[PDB]
């Protein structure tokens, strides 16, 4: 599994792996591959939306 | 590997995995486990350093 941080972007996660919520519900896994909000603004937590560019999160790593 | 995103606070990684900037570089993973920057506010992004507490970070999955 590789963890990209996109800088001003998402987490895009490749590979296998699951998503799970503190709960225990399981999330999403669609053909190996996500990309998980990092800018606190998604209006669909945890995945990213597009609302970084909106808030321009600005994060160069 | 399983990836957990804590209520109101940030993703837990746990499992063999790596992280990577956008620019080609390897992060540091201690022992299989990271916990990820959810909520956009921590001062050493990539990691989680607290910072989801300070400013009321508000996602319950
Ligand atoms: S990183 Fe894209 S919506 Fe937050
Ligand atoms: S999720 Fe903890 S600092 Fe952002």
């Amino acid at each position: 599994v590789v963890i990209t941080a996109r800088n001003n972007g998402p987490y895009h996660i490749k590979g296998s792996f699951r998503i799970v919520t503190q709960g225990g519900r399981e999330l999403p896994v669609e053909q190996g591959q996500a990309w998980l909000c990092r800018c606190g603004h998604s209006l669909n937590k945890p995945f990213c939306d597009g609302s970084h560019k909106r808030v321009e999160f600005d994060s160069n790593l």
